[PDB]
């Protein structure tokens, strides 16, 4: 840690506290994370490091030390979340929107085909700068409710299988979260902000209607599904994301099937005619 200078506290992340760093020595403004070690972790987090994609913040050391744990980020100067709430008023621009997705698909295609996924993806771990350029971050950390700060982790983003229960989710689960952020951007609202475990799932079904066999096959044998839970009719996209236009909103519904097998993967949604126009706009900071 001598070879770092703490500049100012980045957030409270949710395996340790983050800082804006300097490299006392390369002069190199990075951002420094403390995780809250087991060999099995390390291993992992090094194979990380070879996980380097431009729409991936660059993970650029793992510092071992002292029995503790750093990881040192390229720095970037804001996340999504921060970006969605100074655009409230007006709106994220659906060029710079269709940007950020198509960016965003290119780096899950980039994890998926190595086999990583996020996990836990939400606008507050996608990181943004002045050139137009979004990457995920925290990306395979994964592999707690609360923070080390005690602060509830989000479960708005929550793919259903994985409140359902389901111990062995795959890359569709990132696929899901995207969607929830990508409808967030049309509408400047959350798409499912449940409080609860139970009141993300109902809010789900209440919007894509509850899940039966015939929609998502082998869905009332997942461990958490209980044949009493309340049954939701779905409703139109027309109403969930207006003014998306029906190539978004054809994409989007793909995004968010209920069969994690059905739903579509980074690589296909790359090819989706929504993208036919996509460009790279600059953002307003
Ligand atoms: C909650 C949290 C804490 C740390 C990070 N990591 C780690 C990784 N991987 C960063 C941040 C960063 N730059 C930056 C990120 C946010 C930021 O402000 C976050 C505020 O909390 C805004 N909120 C209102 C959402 C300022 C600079 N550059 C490289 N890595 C992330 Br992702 C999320």
């Amino acid at each position: 840690m001598e070879n770092f200078q703490k500049v100012e506290k980045i957030g409270e992340g949710t395996y340790g506290v983050v800082y804006k760093a300097r490299n006392k020595l390369t002069g190199e403004v990075v951002a420094l994370k403390k995780i809250r070690v087991p060999s099995t972790a390390i291993r992992e987090i090094s194979l990380l490091k070879e996980l380097n994609h431009p729409n991936i913040v660059k993970l650029l050391d793992v510092i071992h030390t002292e029995n503790k744990l750093y990881l040192v980020f390229e720095f970037l100067h804001q996340d999504l979340k921060k970006f969605m709430d100074a655009s409230a008023l007006t709106g994220i621009p659906l060029p710079l929107i269709k940007s950020y997705l198509f960016q965003l698909l290119q780096g899950l295609a980039f994890c998926h085909s190595h086999r990583v996924l996020h996990r836990d993806l939400k606008p507050q771990n996608l990181l943004i700068n002045t050139e137009g350029a979004i990457k995920l971050a925290d990306f395979g950390l994964a592999r707690p409710v609360r923070t080390y700060t005690h602060e509830v982790v989000t479960l708005w983003y929550r793919a259903p299988e994985i409140l359902l229960g389901c111990k062995y989710y795959s890359t569709a689960v990132d696929i899901w979260s995207l969607g929830c952020i990508f409808a967030e951007m049309v509408t400047r609202r959350a798409l499912f902000p449940g409080d609860s475990e139970i009141d993300q799932l109902f809010r789900i079904f209440r919007t894509l209607g509850t899940p039966d066999e015939v929609v998502w096959p082998g869905v009332t044998s997942m461990p958490d599904y209980k044949p009493s839970f309340p049954k939701w009719a779905r409703q139109d996209f027309s109403k969930v994301v207006p003014p998306l236009d029906e190539d978004g909103r054809s994409l989007l519904s793909q995004m968010l099937h209920y069969d994690p097998n059905k739903r579509i993967s980074a690589k296909a949604a790359l090819a989706h005619p929504f993208f036919q126009d996509v460009t790279k706009p600059v953002p307003h900071l």
